[PDB]
């Protein structure tokens, strides 16, 4: 039997067992759709491909993602991720067992409602349950209490949770995340001469920002350094032997998570976010949560992100408050690891929710009891 | 049954069926129309030789050649070499099997049009297909991706083809080909002193290039060479015993291909064009373009041309570019041996356009929907 | 003293002085160079023309343009560009005063910088400003808010300006312009059976896509009358009296703004490319943006564009956002217009860029300071 | 009805009917009138003497050509002759069939007009054909292709055909003939102390010719062996028993075809108007013309002088051109035998001038139609 | 010093000095050698005679032309002339000052070569330089822009000039001239019955041409009209007082240029070469070449000549092309007048090929960098 852990983010879809160490399918959510003429036959090709497939035809067929926001609007494409998903990665029917989804809260609940509907009609498994990915990320980390900055390439979210519960009236979710940053750093490799503009620069971008981008630890006399410093210029080597050399734009990008106004965002930067969370619980906990500053997500990967959010919340902070974060080495998959913990965590059965109850109550009460 | 596979392209006609392994009738796209005075009764004559008979009469006969700049221009011509072609070097009725017809993209539609009335009128053939003659190159390759620098007597096409597709905005058709090379060979023969000025010498100097010209792979110190040196000087005997014999003349010719404005052409040198046609494409395939340019038509005969194809485009792309170059024996028949490959496979069965179509819809169905 | 305006856009550069109603210099960006051997003693000839010299010379030298994609390539052939702007067509020598250059906003800052350098070495004026092309299009329409679509010969751009500001975010810039609209025309008019392939011709076709192409309000059912009536067939006589006709091809050209695939363009038709910029901004001002869509640059004088636009975006926008778009008479010159005035407008004093401040601080302050 | 053949050239004329095997009428162009005084009564005397009658009365009438240099000048003469042909000679009155009449290409046209008239008026034959002699050697020859050398009494031509057809530019006809030969005899004759002066000598001398002489191989070195040898020399009974005797002069007449400057003639040698006549030719067909060199017309009866033209062209030739002369038994009658089969041979019957189209038309109708 | 201008042409060499106003020495490039024995002593006679001695002995010499075809042949004859130019027509010796020479373009390099090599051994001159003859003849016209059909005895060449330069790729040098005109006189004087074969009837015949022949304006009806009429027949007095009358053959002659097919010359008639060479050049500047049309040439003093160059190049040509002829009194020498022009023309002294160059490089610097 076991189960299923599915960990549907964006940009990255994750699975992999019940009790397993390492989410075995890491691929893109993204679904490729041939941007030119059909000339030449016989060419083995289909109308969809995806994951590495969409990939390897990068610069062919016009690449989409199925969701956006958190938000999933391609139903049908997303999908097909699933179908190929199950049965080409995992090759694994449904019926097998059990699934685990995840989804960032706050969200519209019309993608909680109509997934349960697609695993209890395309799918057809078992029992299905869907958890916060916040949640997900502590119990990776072993902890009951912390602050969970969560932020990947969909969106950004911040839980408090103390002994479990978790704090509604204080989780806070910021629409801005990977994708953001992505496409604000193509912005400014046009300032420097780069006319990097297509989806599939898009995604050779993405590569770039996660070889070179580096996060700050004093923006300003650091920007200052690159303005008379050439010991920040790195170079990369595009698809096309085209090696193109990167400056301050290196590290200009991520400031933005700490300064979204760069961006044109109204919001205040990540680590006020941070804080105003941590203003919202009561001052009995606030201390607790100071001292368990837990850091996940993709876009925490930033070579100093950590030590930049320390001193950033340690100023926002008062004296005595031993400022904490846990951001340990392959945190990017904690959501997915506490999945694969909690999936396998004996108690959990009885929260999954059967097809017998889809079938019963139907996708409201899906809504209504799962968290 | 089977088909009919139909390489008409300027020049050279090479006719075979499907699944042949060679053009068995292989020859020039030629009408001869005596040039003197009928004197002599009982001559055995007609008003109209085609081919070898145009070339036994070659000093007789004014010879013409139906279609210019791969456009079809004396109509009548043309058809009649189709009917020696289907009758006398065939030997097969069109209503036996379709016919496979080919050209080279981006030419005068009212091509495509007017021939599709003569196959479906004067010939009346069971159905009908014309495909681009670079994407048959691939075929015969047997390759799925790669640049087709398709140059023959007629024109000079660049296709760029990527698992199929062919990308439109990237074709492009050059202006300069094999018979250019003649006539520009004649005029440089007069520098040296050996007034050619007729087209039966047109075509005796043709076989001339064939057999001494040759790719200069350092033109300029290969020049010099020859401005000191008899070693390049190579003697050629003409049909009436008048031995001449050429010296830099040799290279200077096929050079054209890399410096056009030694015919006044306004362009960019062959591995000019090539490269831009890839610097039209995606950052994401360049990669697979270059280590795929592969070589066909007539023009690519030359000794050492793929090496200085190599050497120029090498030069203009950057460092890990591993251009590699695809130019087989026989390649000079690529176009047509793809047709042949094509014809006999299989699914292909369901791109033929029937008379039945044609009939129904007319010329235009075809130009829209065939290619 | 007064200043001068210079409006250095790609295809045509617009010079005149401030408080000037009408760019009296208007001339094409080109320059030539000597196609051909120099046969003939005492020819009156140079190794450069420029503007109208070009123009006369156009079939003789080969013709290139500065710029392209707004960046500047050839700087030495731009500068030489200005100087015989300045001293043949406004014949005034730099040091009398100021001048107002433009530029469209996103492109690589190198262009600002180098042309700061040679404003202040090459030419030394006084002082020098250069602004965003966008906002002195809504200072000629006199508005303070509004959408400005600004598309020419080189790109075009999207700016959305709401009581001065405007929203950084929310600018995009489209490397789709009136030369490609050219060079499509080009290749459609080669499947008519008009081998149009010289640069001569590609200014040729400049033209007779500026006196013949019109939008199409229905593309797809006036396409289809096309294909039923010779009523859009529209003669045109070519310099050497090859009068051609031209049919659907007419509007065929046009529409690929519309939809950009039709080049292999991965992005959005231009009302699309419109409508997302109007997402960007907030919700607060997105009906004033859709009260104001401000079109100009020479490519919006096509007839019956702006109707197009308006049903497009009428179709993209929702109830009750009444579409109103601005684009009068000479709107086509509007950037200049607007540095006519805003070179004049008093205040503008205290933003001119000093030659002292140059010197002081140089290019950098230009990039940091001047918008 | 059948059809007549009258081999009308100078010097001989040879007739006979249309399949016939040879010209069973062979008498000379030659009329005689009364050299003398008329006295003795019944003398049974006419005052013209015709072919072997003039001949009978070699001594006693003055002897004339009705024509000369290929030109009819005594017309009425002329006439006479052929009123003696066809009635005594042949015994057959025009009416019965139609007659073949010839000459030598590029002729004063009035020889054709005026000869029309009379067969279509003092004879009133049918129809009647006027061809071209060489034309008509190709035919007793059984070629379609072949340089024509004909040299007889009236003159030398040469005419270049190839699969019929002629060209016409490369015809030459030369005014040096067997009369020429005959007279340039005599003159060497009296420097050996032979005084042959009248016109019955001018005969005796044409039969001495016949007899003796010869063309030298190494005219040089024959030369120098005639004046160190007796063995070349040769007896010859004149008719009135004056035995003669004659050395280097039995070859120093024929010489002088290849030497022409001997009678004062401007023109090159026989052997360079040949090669000639070639050059003017296409490169393409020269090398057959080389291998078809055939020869006819009395003059061509001399011993040697295939192998000494041989040798000539050979020389003039380059290598390779394996040089072939085609010079059979009964050349001297070719024209005559072609004109026998082309006469009979069934097509022929479409070229025909009939009388009727003579009525209609008139004697220019043949000048422009036949050939 | 000043300069001496050489037009070295075929058939007449006209020379004089810079700045004259008319070729001084106007003579025949003829050598004549005695046809004849030397009989007769103390007779003042040498082995060589040109120019007027030739003419004067026109029947008693061999008339010999050093050059055919453009091309040098008899290069000793061909330097006996110029010896006889400078020292007895000129009467100034080589050194006193430098000589302008001149070709028609496309002609064997060897000319050029063995020319200087003379210039600079034989004659020793100070400087040389050998122009190409069409762009002298524009020099007379004083234009920098036009066609020009040059057409002498030796051949006709078509060059296009646009502003100086030149446009090599379109230049056509044709092999048909005055010398093919004259033989193909005598051909037809034949056909009526004057039997012109000498070369001093050549000459004689040359005259005759020049006296009587005119070109028609419809050819087939003044055919025609001569075939019923006898206004067109004219008499010659020849030089032994045989008066000759010449009717049709008069304009048939010089309608040869215009259907070359009746000497059997290949190539199109001269103003389809005309057209075919302005058709290679760019369309930016067609019309301007249309409105050039400079003829001259020897060939084109016939009467109405240019009258039917302008109707048969406007049937030719589309409508609104105002074909424009040029064609001047004395345009017969525009190229000796050139010459003179440009000899005298200044900046001309930076051309000239001096002596020390030559001794330095020798013939090829000259091949290389003097046109
Ligand atoms: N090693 C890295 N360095 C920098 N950025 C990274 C790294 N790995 C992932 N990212 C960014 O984080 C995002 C993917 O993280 P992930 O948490 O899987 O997102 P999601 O949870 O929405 O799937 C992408 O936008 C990616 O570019
Ligand atoms: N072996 C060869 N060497 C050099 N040139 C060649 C050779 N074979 C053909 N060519 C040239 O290539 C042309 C014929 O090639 P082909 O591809 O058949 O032309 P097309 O495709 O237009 O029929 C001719 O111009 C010919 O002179
Ligand atoms: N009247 C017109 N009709 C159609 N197209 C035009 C017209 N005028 C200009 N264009 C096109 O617009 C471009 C020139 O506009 P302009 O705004 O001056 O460009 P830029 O701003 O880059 O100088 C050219 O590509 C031109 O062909
Ligand atoms: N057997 C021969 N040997 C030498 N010369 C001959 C012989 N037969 C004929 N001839 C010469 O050739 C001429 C006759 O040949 P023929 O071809 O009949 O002349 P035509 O064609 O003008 O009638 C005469 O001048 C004659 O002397
Ligand atoms: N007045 C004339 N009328 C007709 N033909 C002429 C006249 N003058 C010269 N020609 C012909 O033109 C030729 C001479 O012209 P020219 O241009 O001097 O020749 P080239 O340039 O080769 O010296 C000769 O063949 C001559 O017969
Ligand atoms: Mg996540
Ligand atoms: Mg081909
Ligand atoms: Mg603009
Ligand atoms: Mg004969
Ligand atoms: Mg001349």
């Amino acid at each position: 039997t076991t189960a299923l852990v599915c960990d549907n983010g964006s940009g990255l879809v994750k699975a992999g067992f019940a009790g397993d160490d390492a989410p075995r399918a890491v691929f893109p959510s993204i679904v490729g759709r041939p941007r030119h003429q059909g000339v030449m036959v016989g060419m083995g090709q289909k109308d969809s491909y995806v994951g590495d497939e969409a990939q390897s035809k990068r610069g062919i067929l016009t690449l989409k993602y199925p969701i956006e926001h958190g938000i999933i609007t391609n139903w049908d494409d997303m999908e097909k991720i699933w179908h190929h998903t199950f049965y080409n990665e995992l090759r694994v029917a449904p019926e097998e067992h059990p699934t685990l989804l995840t989804e960032a809260p706050l969200n519209p609940k019309a993608n909680r409602e109509k997934m349960t509907q697609i695993m209890f009609e395309t799918f057809n498994v078992p029992a299905m349950y869907v958890a916060i990915q916040a949640v997900l990320s502590l119990y990776a980390s072993g902890r009951t209490t912390g602050i969970v900055l969560d932020s990947g390439d969909g969106v950004t979210h911040n839980v408090p949770i103390y002994e479990g519960y978790a704090l509604p009236h204080a989780i806070m979710r910021l629409d801005l995340a990977g994708r953001d940053l992505t496409d604000y750093l193509m912005k400014i490799l046009t300032e420097r001469g780069y006319s990097f503009v297509t989806t599939a620069e898009r995604e050779i971008v993405r590569d770039i920002k996660e070889k070179l981008c580096y996060v700050a630890l004093d923006f300003e006399n650091e920007m200052a350094t690159a303005a008379s410093s050439s010991s920040l210029e790195k170079s990369y080597e595009l698809p096309d032997g085209q090696v193109i050399t990167i400056g301050n734009e290196r590290f200009r990008c991520p400031e933005t998570l700490f300064q979204p106004s760069f961006i044109g965002m109204e919001s205040a930067g990540i680590h006020e976010t941070t804080y105003n969370s941590i203003m919202k619980c009561d001052i009995d906990i606030r201390k607790d949560l100071y001292a368990n500053n837990v850091m996940s997500g993709g876009t925490t990967m930033y070579p100093g992100i950590a030590d930049r959010m320390q001193k950033e919340i340690t100023a926002l902070a008062p004296s005595t408050m031993k400022i904490k974060i846990i951001a340990p080495p392959e945190r990017k998959y904690s959501v997915w690891i506490g999945g694969s913990i909690l999936a396998s965590l004996s108690t959990f059965q009885q929260m999954w929710i059967t097809k017998q109850e889809y079938d019963e109550a139907g996708p409201s009460i899906v809504h209504r009891k799962c968290f």
